[PDB]
């Protein structure tokens, strides 16, 4: 038994879900394309038009959902939304989720970005949970893509849900409250399904509290250690401490093996031809020992070992060294023997994952002690400014 | 086997139809609902992008269709285009098939709107036919709208074979007017073109030669239609009128509106000399519309009726109408008997009328046409 209210239409026994405040969300159509239509209590609920048409009029972003139109029932409210699949909840939790074929770090970019363009904006979402990242239906050839949703919407008479709410938030808004949902939210992708706050009822007490558990990000694993380094900073308790939505984006938590590599590299030539002496070579070699363990000759492969004793001059007591023989090695590598080839190729995806394998600080350490260099030239891909 | 070439995306198993000169039509994707994608070669049509552009920049048409967007494949082209229900031919021929929900005269009213809008945007379809009328699936409550289609494309002459303008072969809106005259006559007969048999439709256009077979002189409507159609497919395309002056034309009038014709002539001709210029203009028909002598022609009781008070000349049109008019008006007090043959207003009633002097309105009309300036008159004439 179908309902109108004209420019809008839906079939109320198709309910997809309920939301905060007595709102429902069912299967409606618009022109004729399968639509989600959010039916909304104007007195609960406060649409801001004027945000969403400066996003209309701003160019389309293709992680930012894209609200079709908007009337105003007398005792309702109604908007037409492109149905997606599911949210991230169906993602991260039910697992069998047949993707296709995303993984949860483009997920994360993907989700990051299209945020980054609502803050360029200047608009604030309030209200970043899991059920407010939509994944779109299967595309062309199949591929998935993730957008924001629920956004220049909030509460008359504090917005937001109960465990993503910002500590700051709870005490008598910019982008930073934005950027801590984020930050738990990375944190329910990464961890398969974890909070990092952590357990539903005390979740938000323990956001006040300050409490964090992240154990599953082991300090022996790289991919683990960068991850862990940026979280930190999204959910720091300190609003300032927050990265803004573009540092993120930039983090070393989004490169590609290719960049991370190309990285070494890039480095590895900058730090080459000057003095040991100079503020960059000191600096770099100032967590030194730690992260090599000791010296990296003897915890590395043999051929590789081999080929380097059969070169070196290369000291092992120091990183430089460690980068310096990378890039060499990258390099030289097509006329390198077939065995040496077959411990650290193909390049770069499986050459760079041999090395950030067996030296989980490597990246990180000079990352953060190469920020010295951050406004040359090159280093743009890599770092953020202003 | 899906094809990408993106954005667009089809299936090659899933063909809806060919088209002219290898064209064909599958049943395609855009965002993720059901579109019709349709690929040309572009060695054989040109598209003007800056006309559908204009399109877009102007106002949304309900009858006129919309093209999604344009791309080029390496070795072809690409158009999605708004999945339909229909061509014209299965709304004709079909003879299970659900309207649902629109009268043909609707249908042909929404084709020529379309049509005039498309004219004021100074595009001529130039293949003006019932393939490029397509019906839409059903709506929000179920209700179905006809729009037009393949316009702002050419061929490198336009048209089809069958509702091509003469003076094309021997090019301005006057073209599609043309056209449209033939698929008014189609539509309204009910299967029947006009020239008037697939082989000879073109050599009989090029002749003049014309049907209209199915239109009597007996039925109102009949004479109207026709009124409007072959001034339409009038040989001279000068002769044509505009896409408007078709839609201002008594053909699509409502009940409600000719009988309300009807009364604002018989209130603006009285009090007129009877050898003045509109009232003689009026009744230069006479008698043979009139047929006769109205008084024995209408039923039984309303002349027994009206013999009361005739003054009512009855070979005179002018006194026809104001008979019409003063009962109409009268008609509260009026026998029971003269109500009940008269039927409600303004349905039965100028039905009652219409059906006994199939000529009235078109001569009322035509005669009327001395006063298309003035500003009660407006509502009914061209400009
Ligand atoms: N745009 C959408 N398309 C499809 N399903 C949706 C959409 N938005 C919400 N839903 C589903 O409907 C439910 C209600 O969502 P919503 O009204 O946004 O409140 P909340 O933000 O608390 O989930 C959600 O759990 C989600 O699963
Ligand atoms: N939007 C549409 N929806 C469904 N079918 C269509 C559509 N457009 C065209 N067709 C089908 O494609 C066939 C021919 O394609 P086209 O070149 O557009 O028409 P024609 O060749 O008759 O001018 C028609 O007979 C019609 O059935
Ligand atoms: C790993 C590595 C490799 C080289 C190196 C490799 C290959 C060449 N050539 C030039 C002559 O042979 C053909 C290719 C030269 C040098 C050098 C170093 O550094 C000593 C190194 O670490
Ligand atoms: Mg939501
Ligand atoms: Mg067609």
């Amino acid at each position: 038994r179908m309902v109108i209210v004209g420019k809008i239409s839906f079939c109320p026994k198709d309910v997809l879900g309920h939301g905060a405040e007595g709102t429902i969300v069912y299967k409606g159509m618009f022109d004729n394309r399968d639509v989600a239509v959010k039916r909304i209590l104007p007195e609960c609920f406060s649409f801001a038009d004027r945000e969403v048409q400066l996003l209309r009029e701003s160019d389309e972003h293709p992680n930012v959902i894209r609200y079709f139109c908007t009337e105003k029932d007398r005792q309702f409210q109604y908007i037409a939304i492109e149905l997606c699949a599911a949210t991230l909840q169906e993602y991260v939790e039910q697992k069998d989720f047949a993707h296709l074929g995303l993984e949860p770090i483009t997920l994360l970019h993907q989700t990051t970005s299209g945020l980054a363009h609502l803050h360029s904006l200047n608009i604030v979402h309030r209200d970043l949970k899991p059920h407010n990242i939509l994944l779109s239906m299967p595309n062309a050839h199949g591929r998935i893509k993730a957008m924001i949703s629920d956004f220049g919407l909030c509460k008359k008479l504090v917005p937001g849900t109960e465990g993503w709410i910002a500590p700051e938030m709870l005490s008598e808004p910019t982008y930073t409250v934005d950027i801590f949902s984020a930050g738990c939210v990375f944190y329910y992708v990464i961890s398969e399904g974890y909070h990092p706050f952590g357990k539903s009822l005390q979740r938000q007490a323990n956001i006040l509290l300050g409490a964090c558990n992240l154990d599953c990000f082991h300090s022996d694993k790289h991919e683990d250690v960068i991850a862990r380094e940026l979280i930190e900073k999204m959910i720091a308790m300190d609003p300032q401490q927050r990265p803004s939505a573009k540092h993120v984006l930039k983090h070393p938590f989004f490169w590609s093996l290719e960049k991370q590599l190309q990285f070494f590299q890039d480095v590895s030539d900058r730090i080459e031809k000057e003095a040991l002496d100079g503020p960059i070579v000191r600096q770099l070699e100032r967590g030194g020992r730690a992260v090599v363990k000791m010296d990296w000759r003897e915890n590395i492969t043999v051929p590789l070992q081999t080929d380097l004793r059969k070169f070196r001059t290369y000291k092992g007591g120091s990183v430089r060294d460690l980068l310096r023989a990378m890039r060499n090695k990258k390099h030289h590598y097509r006329e390198l023997p077939v065995e040496v080839q077959e411990t650290l190729g193909s390049i770069p995806d499986d050459f760079v994952r041999y090395f950030t394998s067996r030296f989980p600080h490597l990246l990180s350490h000079t990352y953060q002690a190469m920020e010295l260099c951050r406004h040359e030239r090159l280093f743009q891909t890599y770092y953020w400014h202003e």
